[PDB]
C-alpha cells in the first residue's frame, strides 16, 4: 500500500523548520532562484525524484523545486547522513520523504523505491536527481520499463559521475545527464571547501581529540583531499597526504605537505582518513600496523575505501560501541577507532557541509533541473555540464551575502582580453 | 541530610567510563602523575573540594586525585559545562559529584555547598581547588570560620586569579594560594591552544554556519583572544581583533590581523565572541547595531562580558529556542543568534578544551595541591606559581605521545647558556 | 653585418657558470629530459629562435636545447629582466644571446630580430619559442616571408596564448601553435606557485619594506592573483583582491581574503600590485587618492597595467631614482614608489621564479619543441596542447627531488575509477 | 692619530640617505620620540659609543640620538652586517662611524677601539650602547680605566644579556645595565617577527632556491626560532624544529611542526639553519651526513652555532665561492653551501630586520640611554629592564602607522580587571 513518507519522528519538525529558516539566509542563490524564478513555474508538471542526503541544506533545494512547480519525493543516498529534524520537517510540509539516521540497507533500498512513484495512484517519477548513482542504478537496472518517460536526470557528485561515464562507454544510458559535480562553483567549492568545513567538525564531534600535533594522513589530493587536508592543517595538525596521480602529489607538496606512501606513514599516524573514492586504500595489512587508538575514517562517497569487511569478520567479536558511530576494535592489543562504520564521515558524524557552501551545489541542481526539464529534447543520451555563464551567474549570487564587490570592465578592456563586459570570463578550458 | 551526590541520569555512567579510558590515553602527563606518585599517596589525608567544568576530562583528574591518596568531592563551576556523562561516570565510581548541564543558579551555589562537607559526618573540607573563585568566595565569604583549618587552595584560571590579588590588596586572603593558571605550561598551551581547539567547534555544534569569508570579531587578543582568532581563521574567517592594550594589539597586527574598535567593525559583522575577563564589552548600543543573523558569544569565564540583561529585558518576549543553547532574538527586526546565553561557549555549546591540552593543565593542578597539602607551613598568605622545574617536567611528559623529541646538551653546551643538563633552561622572567 | 652575442659584461660568465650548476640541480625533470632524448638528437636541424627571460633558469633550458641537437639563438622578452651573468654564461658557450638587464625599447627590438638568423650566413630560423608574444609578432609582422619555412612556435605564458587565439579569429596564425602555458605543470606551479615564490621576494629586495601588517591590494585573481595573495599573506601582509569574474572573486572570499573594488580600498592601501593581464588597472584617478609611500607595482606581462605614461607626464619632473628600478614620485605631496617602472616586479626587481618550478615550465617547453620540430606536419594552424600522459610524466620527473612517494594502483583500483596504472589518471576535463 | 671615520665608500652617501628617509617614514616610535624629546636635550653631554649592524634602520637611532644631543661614534658588531651606504651616510653627516660590509677580525676590533674616543682631543666616552656584549667587553677587559668615568651601558640582543648576567654571578660588571633585549616591545617583535621577515629574504638573495616543499631543520624555537620557522613555512617549506627546552619543544609541536633531534633529520634536510645563541649545534658529524647541496646558515648572534673550524680546516682546500657570502665546500662527494661564512645570515646575505620592527627595538633603546644618562645614581651595578608603561608607550606609538583602533576602558572595566585607564594594562609577569 501507499506509504506517504516515513521518518525518525515527525514531532522534531518544529525545530526542523527553525533551523531551515537560518539556512535559506545563507543560501542566497537558491533563494535569489527561487524568487527569479517562482513566478514562471518552469518546473510545472514535472515529477521529481530525489536520492540525496536528507539534511536541512537538502530541505531548502526541495522547497525550492517545489516553489518552481515541481512535485518532489525523496530519500537519503547514505544510511547515516539524514538529518532526522530536516526529515521531519520536510514530512510536515507534506512533501514525501523517506529517510532517517542509521537505517540498514534492505531500509536504503526500500526508501528510494518509494520515490519511484507517486501518490495513492502510483504515477511515475519523470526526473531524476541523484547523489552518487544508486537511484539511477535502481530505476536504469531494476525498473528499465520507467526509462522512456524520464526525461533526464542530474548527477551531483563525483563517484556518480564515474558511474555514469562507465554507462556511456557501456551503452547504458538511456537519457540526458547533467553532471552537476563538475560546475566550478561546486567541484571548487563544495568537494574543496565543504570539506574543509566539515572533515575537522566531524572527527571533533565523534572523539572529542586534540588535532594541533597529531598525525594525519589523507589518502587521496583530489578535490576532497585538499579541503580535508586543509582541514586538519588549519586546526594544527601535521598531514601526510597520499597520491597515485603525480600532478596531484606535486600540488600536495608544493603546498608543504609530506606525501608518502600509507604503507610509510601507517605505524605512526594518528587519524587516517580516505578521499579517494576507489576502493581497497586502508586494509587488513594496514589495521595491522597502527598504533594504539588510530581512528580511521572515510569521506569519500562509498564506505569500501576502508576494508570493513576485514575488519568485522576478524575483530569484530570485541567491538565496542562507545557512541552511536564511534566504534573501538581491538587489533592484536592495539585499538582502532572506526567513524560512521566507514561511511562518509562529515555526514555521518556531523552535519555534512554548510549552508552557504551547499547553495553553490544545489543552484546548479536546481538550473540543471530546469534546463532538462524544459529543453531534454534538445540533448543526446551524453553527459553535459551547464555553460560558464550560469557558473559564473551561481557564483554571482552568493557574493552580496559575503561582502564581496566586483570590478565592472570597460568595454575596451573587455576586448584586450577577448570577453564581453558579461562575461563569459574565462575560456571554457580555463581551470581555475 | 546528606545527599551523596546529584547528577542528570546515573544510567550515562557506561558511556562516560568509555569515554574517559580514551582519554587517559590522551592525557600521558595525569597518567605518569599518577604511576609515580600512587605509590606514595601524597594526598592522604586531604578532603579537596573541587570546583571545575565537570567534563571528561576533569574525570581523570579527580580520579588521580584519589588516586594519591585524596578524598574528593566536586561541583562544576558553570551551569552548561558539565557532561552529564562525565559526571554520571564520577558519581557510579563513589564519588560525591553536584552537577550536571543546565543548572540555574540556586542549583549552581547548592553544588558547591554540598562540596563542603564529606560523608554523613559532615566532615569539612580541608583543601580547595577552585576555577574562577566561586567556590573561594564561597568559603571565605559565606564559611569563613572553616578557613581555619583549610591548608591552602589553587586557583586555575585568569579570572580567578585576578580575584586572589583583589583578596590580597583588601586583606582578604586568608591562606598560600597557587596559581595554576600562570604555570607556562597553562596559560600558554590551555588558554591559548586550548581555545583554538573548542572555539570553532563550539561555533560549528551550534549553528552548522560556513566560517570561511566571515567576519569575525574577536574581542581582547591575550591567550584567550590569540587562541580563538586561531581558531576562525584557521576555518578560513576573515578576523578582526579589538584591544585595549597596544602591545597586544600590535602583536595581533603583526599576525596579519586588522585591529579595530567593535564600533568600527560591528555593523558588518557575521560572528562576534568576547575573550576580555572584563565586562560590558558587547552592550545594547551594539546589539541595535548588528545585522541580521549575527552571531554574538561569550568564551571569557563570565556572562557579564556580553549585557544580557539588556538583551533579556529589551527583546527577551519574542525570543525563540532554535535548540538548548541557541537563542534567536528580534532586536528591531534584525536576528541576534545568541549561543550558551553567554556563558562560556566552548563548554556551553561543545565540550571544551580536548584531553590532550587538560592534561597540561591538570598537570600542574595536581602538583599544585601536592605542593601545599603536603608544605603549606612554608608558604604565606599570598599568591604563588610553581617553580619552572616543575613547569618544565609537566611539559616533558607529553612529548613521547607526540613523536617530539628532545636534544640533550653537553655540560660544555650548558655552561655555555648558562643552565644545567637537566634545566631549568630559561630564566625566571622568560616568556616563551 | 653579423654580431655574434652582446652582453653587457662577458666576465660575468664564470659567476653564471657557478650557479647554472647549482640550478641543473634544482631542475631534476630538465636534465632528465637531457638524459632520456640526448641520445636521440631529435632536434637535430632546428634552428630555434628563443625571446624568453634571459636568467639563470633560461640558461638551462638553452643547454638542454642544445644538448638535444638544435642550434638556438635568444633574446630576453622583458627590457628588466635579464640576469646578466647568465647571459654573459651563455654568451661564453658560443651561443647567441642578445640580452641585458637595462635595454631601452629600441635596442629590445633589435636583440629579437638578430635571433632571427643563425651565423655569418645569416641562416633563417625554423623554430620559433616565444613568451608573451612579441617574438611571434615580429615575425608575422615584419618578416612574413620567413613563416612559409617555420615548422611550428611554442608559446610560455598567458598573455601570448590570448595573443595567438586572437590570431586565430583574425585567420592570422599561419603555423602550428603548442600552448605551454597551459600545460596543468605549468599554468598550476609557475603562474601560482612561482609567483607565491618571488612575488614578495621582489617587494622585499627593492624596498625592505616590513610586510606583516602591511595592507596589500592584489588586482586580479587568476593563477598569478593566487600565488601573488598567498605570498603577502605568507609574510604576514592583509591582502584584499580585486577581481571581474564572480568564481576567482568567490575564491578569494573562500580563502579567507576581503574581496573589494579598487576605488574602495585604494586610498589606505600600502602596496597595490596588478596580476591581471589587462590594460589600464592603476589609472591617475587611483595614483590621485594614494597614501604617502605607497608602493605600486605589476606582475603581469605587460606593464601597461599602471598608466606610467600618465605618472610620467604629470608628475615626472620630479622624479628621483632611489636606486634602479625603484623610483619616487610625488603626486600633490604624497611619495607613490614604483617599481621596474611598472615592468613584471619579480624578473626586474629580484630574479623570477626559483629553478625548480621553472623546470616544469621548461621541460614542457622542450617536449613541445620536441613535439612540432618532429610532428609539425600532423598538426592544423590552430593551438594546441600537450596530451595529459606528458603533463604527468613532467610532474612525475620532479617528486624524487622532494622525496615524495606515490602510490601504485593495482589493476582491479585502476579499472574501478576509469583508469590504466600508468596514466593518464584524470579526464581531460579535469580543474585540479 | 685621529681618524674621523672609515668607511668603504662614502660615494655611496646619497643613496643612503635617500633609503634613510623612506625608513624615516616607516619608524614611527623613533620619529615621534625624536619630536617629543628634541626640545629637551635629554642627552646633552653624552658621549654614547654604539656597537651595533650599520644599517640604514641604525643610522635612524643614530641620528635620533644626535638630535637629542647627544654626541655618537659607531662601529658595526658583526663583520657583514654593515650595508655601506647606510655608512656613508652617517660618516657625510660628520658623525664618526667606523665599519663596512666584509672587515677581517683585526679590522672589527680596530673600528670598536675607535669609537672610544670623541674627536681630536681623544676625549673619552662616558656612555656605552652594545649589542651582543663586544663593545662592553672591549672596554671592561682592554680599557678598564675607562668605567669609573662611563655612567651605565645598554644591551640590545639575548647573546649580550647573557654575559652581563655573567658578570653579574662574576663580579665584573662595574655600572648599571639596561637590558633592551628584554622590554616585551623588543623580545616579542624584534627576535620574533623581525626574523620571520628576514630570514627567508636572506636564504633568497643568497641561493634564489625553492622554498615551497622543502625540509627545512631549524634549530632551536625560543624567539628567533619562532620567528624562522614562521618565515619558511609561509613560504611553503616543510619545517622541522629542534630543541632542548621541553616547553619550547611542546610549543612547536602544538603549532604544527615535526620537533626531532638534527641527528634523526640531517641526512634528508635541504637547508638547517641555526637560531639558539649556543655553541656546536651544526658539528663535523653532522655535515659528513648531509645530502647534496644542502645549506647551512646561522641567525643566532655568533657563528659558533656551525663549526666552520672543522669545515674550513677538512674541507677548504676546495671550497668555491658561488659570490660572495656564499661557499660552496665538497664534503665527501656532497656539495654543501654556506651563507655568510655562519655568521648571522639575515644581516649578512641580506639587509637585517625591515625599519619598522627596528623601530620598536631602537625606540626602547633610545629610551634607555635617556634613562640612564639623566638617572643612572638611583641605579646599583645590576642589570634593569624599562618599566611597563614604556614598554607600552612604545607599541602605541607604531599604531598609528598600521590602521590599529585601540579601545578605550572605562573607568568601570579598568577597576573590575585591576588597572588603570592608561595602563600599564598587564602585571610585570605577563608573558603576552
Ligand atoms: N563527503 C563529502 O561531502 C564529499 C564531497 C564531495 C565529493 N565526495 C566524494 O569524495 C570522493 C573524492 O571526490 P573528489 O572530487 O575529490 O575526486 P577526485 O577525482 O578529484 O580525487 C580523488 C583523488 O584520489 C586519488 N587516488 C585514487 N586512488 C588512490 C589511491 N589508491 N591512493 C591515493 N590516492 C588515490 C586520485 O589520484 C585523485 O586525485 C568521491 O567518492 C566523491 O563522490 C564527498
Ligand atoms: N573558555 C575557556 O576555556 C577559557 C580558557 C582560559 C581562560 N578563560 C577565561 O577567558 C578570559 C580571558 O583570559 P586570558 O588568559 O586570555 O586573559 P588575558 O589577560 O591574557 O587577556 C584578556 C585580554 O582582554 C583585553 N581587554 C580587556 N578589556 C578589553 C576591552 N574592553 N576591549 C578589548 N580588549 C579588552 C586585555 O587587554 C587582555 O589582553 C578570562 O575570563 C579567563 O578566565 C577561558
Ligand atoms: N611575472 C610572472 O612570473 C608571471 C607568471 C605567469 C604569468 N604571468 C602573467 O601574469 C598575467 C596574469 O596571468 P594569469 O595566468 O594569472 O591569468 P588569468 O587569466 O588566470 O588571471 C587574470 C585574472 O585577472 C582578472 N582581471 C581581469 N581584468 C581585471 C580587472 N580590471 N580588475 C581585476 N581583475 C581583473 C581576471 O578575471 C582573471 O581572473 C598575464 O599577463 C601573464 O602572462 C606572469
Ligand atoms: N639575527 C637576528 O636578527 C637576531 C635577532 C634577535 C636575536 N638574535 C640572536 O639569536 C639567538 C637566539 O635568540 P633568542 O632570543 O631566540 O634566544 P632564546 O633563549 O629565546 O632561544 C634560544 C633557544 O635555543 C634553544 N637551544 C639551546 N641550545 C640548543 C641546542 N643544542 N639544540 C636546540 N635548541 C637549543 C633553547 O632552548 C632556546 O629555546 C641569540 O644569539 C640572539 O642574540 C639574532
Ligand atoms: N549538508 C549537506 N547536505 C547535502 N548534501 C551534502 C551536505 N554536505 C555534503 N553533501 C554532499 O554529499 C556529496 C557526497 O555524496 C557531495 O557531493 C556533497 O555535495
Ligand atoms: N574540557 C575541559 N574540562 C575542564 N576544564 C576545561 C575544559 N576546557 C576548558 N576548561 C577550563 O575552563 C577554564 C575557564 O573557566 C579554563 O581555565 C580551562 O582550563
Ligand atoms: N626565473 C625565470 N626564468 C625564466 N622565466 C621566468 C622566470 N620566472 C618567471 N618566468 C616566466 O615569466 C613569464 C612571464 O612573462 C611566466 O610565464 C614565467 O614562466
Ligand atoms: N636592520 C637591522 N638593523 C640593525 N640591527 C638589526 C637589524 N636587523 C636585525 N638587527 C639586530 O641584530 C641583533 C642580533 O645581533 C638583533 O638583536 C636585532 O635587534
Amino acid at each position: 500500500q501507499y506509504v506517504p513518507y516515513k521518518v525518525k519522528d515527525i514531532s522534531l519538525a518544529e525545530w526542523g523548520r527553525k533551523e531551515i529558516e537560518l539556512a535559506e539566509a545563507e543560501m542566497p542563490g537558491l533563494m535569489a532562484i527561487r524568487e527569479e524564478y517562482g513566478p514562471q513555474q518552469p518546473l510545472k508538471g514535472a515529477r521529481i525524484a530525489g536520492c540525496l542526503h536528507m539534511t536541512i541544506q537538502t530541505a531548502v533545494l526541495i522547497e525550492t523545486l517545489v516553489a518552481l512547480g515541481a512535485d518532489v519525493t525523496w530519500s537519503s543516498c547514505n544510511i547515516f547522513s539524514t538529518q532526522d529534524h530536516a526529515a521531519a520537517a520536510i514530512a510536515a510540509a507534506g512533501i514525501p520523504v523517506y529517510a532517517w539516521k542509521g537505517m540498514n540497507e534492505e531500509e536504503f533500498d526500500w526508501c528510494i523505491e518509494q520515490t519511484l512513484f507517486f501518490g495513492e495512484d502510483r504515477q511515475p517519477l519523470n526526473m531524476i536527481l541523484d547523489d552518487g548513482g544508486d537511484l539511477t542504478n535502481m530505476v536504469f537496472d531494476k525498473y528499465p520499463e520507467l526509462t522512456k518517460d524520464i526525461k533526464g536526470l542530474s548527477e551531483e557528485t563525483t563517484t556518480g559521475v564515474h558511474r555514469l561515464y562507465e554507462r556511456m562507454q557501456n551503452g547504458t544510458l538511456v537519457m540526458p545527464a547533467i553532471n552537476v559535480n563538475d560546475s566550478v562553483t561546486k567541484s571548487k567549492f563544495d568537494n574543496k571547501y565543504g570539506c574543509r568545513e566539515s572533515a575537522v567538525d566531524a572527527i571533533r564531534r565523534a572523539t572529542d581529540v586534540m588535532l594541533a600535533g597529531k598525525r594525519v594522513v589523507v589518502c587521496g589530493f583530489g578535490d576532497v583531499g585538499k579541503g580535508t587536508a586543509a582541514s586538519f592543517r588549519g586546526a594544527g595538525s601535521i598531514v601526510t597526504v597520499t597520491e597515485i596521480d603525480p600532478i596531484c602529489a606535486l600540488q600536495a607538496a608544493m603546498e608543504g605537505y609530506e606525501v608518502k606512501q600509507l604503507d610509510t606513514v601507517v605505524d605512526n599516524a594518528d587519524i587516517i582518513i580516505t578521499t579517494t573514492g576507489n576502493f581497497g586504500i586502508v586494509r587488513g595489512e594496514h589495521f595491522e600496523k597502527m598504533k594504539d587508538k588510530t581512528i580511521v575514517c572515510n569521506i569519500g562517497h562509498f564506505d569500501n575505501e576502508i576494508d570493513m569487511a576485514w575488519l568485522n569478520k576478524n575483530h569484530g567479536a570485541t567491538k565496542v560501541e562507545i557512541k552511536p558511530q564511534v566504534d573501538k576494535y581491538n587489533v592484536n592489543g592495539n585499538d582502532i577507532i572506526i567513524l560512521a562504520e566507514g561511511r562518509l564521515v562529515n555526514l555521518g558524524c556531523a552535519t555534512g557541509h554548510p549552508s552557504f557552501v551547499m547553495s553553490n551545489s544545489f543552484s546548479n541542481q536546481t538550473l540543471a533541473q530546469i534546463e532538462l526539464w524544459v529543453h531534454s529534447d534538445k540533448y543526446e543520451n551524453k553527459v553535459y555540464t551547464l555553460p560558464k555563464h550560469l557558473d559564473e551567474k551561481v557564483a554571482a549570487l552568493h557574493l552580496k551575502k559575503l561582502g564581496v564587490e566586483l570590478e565592472t570592465l570597460s568595454e575596451e578592456q573587455a576586448k584586450y582580453i577577448g570577453v564581453t563586459v558579461d562575461g563569459p570570463f574565462k575560456p571554457d578550458y580555463y581551470r581555475y
